[PDB]
């Protein structure tokens, strides 16, 4: 992705974007009561903690665009791709207009919560306005569709959640890049059913986990993965993909039945974006909040593996790749062993920037022991082996906790942080309940003991 141009919207007929400037987190009543060094992003140019230009720095995820075309090996990563998911049988048809803004199954109905993006968010109009959960009325938003059309601009937001101190100090805040409300629903009509078969089909044939359960899904994973795991992180992924891989995304939906409105993904590619004050106009990058960020990054992720193994090793066998993605995280096994490095120098010619696993120093061998996937490790529970927890270690949980957005939803966000953390064992578990009870706000909360998260997830099977 590279910015073509940034200038005042007003020069382009566009108005200031009022953003938040101040973020809504906060020490919790458990800040001190458990250790992390987390805070909040940088939310403003002048923020006392800055070490260097603000701007400069959420926007130097545009690495640029290193390729033009679909070169030879992602055509054929393409045709292995999609080749696949026509074994699923995905509805190729377009998702009615109440079925994409109020959900149907396999698709969640439109969050209420978050932005409605231009130009209802200049015009002061909330969804809550639009859209009826109890009514599944349809009329308001058909009126907006028609007059204010599709292919809008899209709001760009400082995401508000805990950084490390150095990406503090280096003003490497994300941005939310919300795309109007019409775009979304014109999105969710045209791919609805598409979205919809990734998330009732988590695994290997879609090469996709959007929508899975982690406490569910874990247990299958194994059995889906090869023999030999590989995996490695990739540095501002959504940022870096040129305008090749979304056309060779599209060549995907052309080959499944969706050649009919590739012209989407145009609009994800070649985008104009609303920041404050400014206007820019991005060439590549996948925005960060349009409806299918997550499974448009997750599909241009089994093209780019496909792709670099083709590149990487002539004679490979792709109907023994299994990989899962979930955006550019990704878990994934061949037969045989293969050089991650030597990917990773392969990567560079595509554009992408990858690294060892994990953060790790160097590119070590990808075992179940070592392996992580949405942060969260793979143990084999101790009296049913078969069962599989997901572990996401204690210490981004201890960070999440010291901060709250909202005293009323404590009780939810603990809850939550206590799905995650019981997977570590009884012993750590009780010693998290025991820290949260050391304080009054933590003695008031309803929480579950352990023995009751273990028979729940027994049967949850
Ligand atoms: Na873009």
């Amino acid at each position: 992705g590279e910015i073509q141009w940034m200038r005042p919207s007003k020069e382009v007929g566009y108005p200031i974007i009022n953003a938040p400037s101040k973020t809504k987190l906060e020490p919790s009543a458990f800040h001190y009561v458990f250790e992390g060094v987390k805070e909040p992003a940088v939310l403003t140019k002048n923020d006392p903690r800055l070490k260097t230009d603000f701007e400069e720095a959420i926007f130097s995820k545009y690495v640029g665009n290193k390729i033009t075309e679909v070169d030879e090996y992602m055509k054929e990563a393409v045709d292995h791709y999609a080749g696949q998911l026509m074994s699923l049988d995905i509805n190729t048809e377009q998702m009615c207009l109440e079925d994409a803004m109020y959900g149907t199954d396999g698709l969640e109905a439109l969050d209420l919560s978050t932005s409605a993006g231009y130009p209802y968010v200049a015009m002061g109009k909330k969804k809550r306005d639009i859209l009826n959960k109890q009514t599944r009325d349809t009329k308001e938003m058909q009126k907006l569709l028609d007059t204010y059309g599709i292919n809008l601009p899209l709001v760009t937001y400082v995401k508000d959640e805990l950084r490390s101190k150095t990406k503090v100090e280096q003003g490497k805040s994300r941005l939310i890049e919300a795309s109007s409300l019409n775009d979304s629903v014109a999105m969710r009509m045209a791919f609805g059913n598409l979205y919809a078969a990734f998330h009732k089909n988590p695994g290997v044939i879609t090469g996709s986990a959007v929508g899975c359960d982690p406490d569910l899904f874990w247990s299958k994973i194994p059995v889906l993965m090869e023999e030999k795991l590989f995996a490695f992180d990739y540095t501002g992924y959504d940022a870096s993909l040129s305008p090749a891989w979304f056309e060779a995304l599209k060549m995907v939906l052309e080959k499944i039945g969706f050649g009919d409105r590739v012209d989407y993904i145009d609009y994800l590619n070649h985008s104009h974006h609303l920041y404050k004050n400014k206007t820019y106009c991005v060439k590549g990058g996948m925005p960060s909040a349009i409806s299918g960020t997550s499974i448009f990054n997750s599909m241009i992720n089994n093209l780019i593996i496909r792709t670099l193994l083709l590149k990487t090793y002539k004679g490979i066998d792709l109907d023994h790749l299994k990989m899962i993605a979930y955006g550019d995280d990704v878990i994934a096994s061949y037969p045989h062993e293969v050089d991650a490095s030597l990917l990773a120098q392969s990567g560079k010619d595509y554009g992408l920037t990858m690294t060892p696993a994990d953060k790790s120093a160097t590119f070590e061998t990808v075992t179940w022991e070592n392996v992580t996937f949405l942060k969260r490790f793979f143990r084999a529970d101790e009296k049913y082996p078969f069962l599989i927890h997901p572990v996401m270690p204690m210490k981004e949980i201890h960070e999440s906790i010291r901060w709250t957005k909202d005293p009323r939803n404590t009780q939810d966000h603990v809850r939550s942080l206590c799905l995650l953390a019981w997977h570590n064992g009884e012993e750590e578990y009780n010693k998290f309940l025991a820290k949260i009870r050391s304080v009054p706000i933590g003695r008031a909360l309803d929480l579950p003991e352990y023995s009751t998260l273990y028979d729940r997830w027994l049967d949850s099977f």
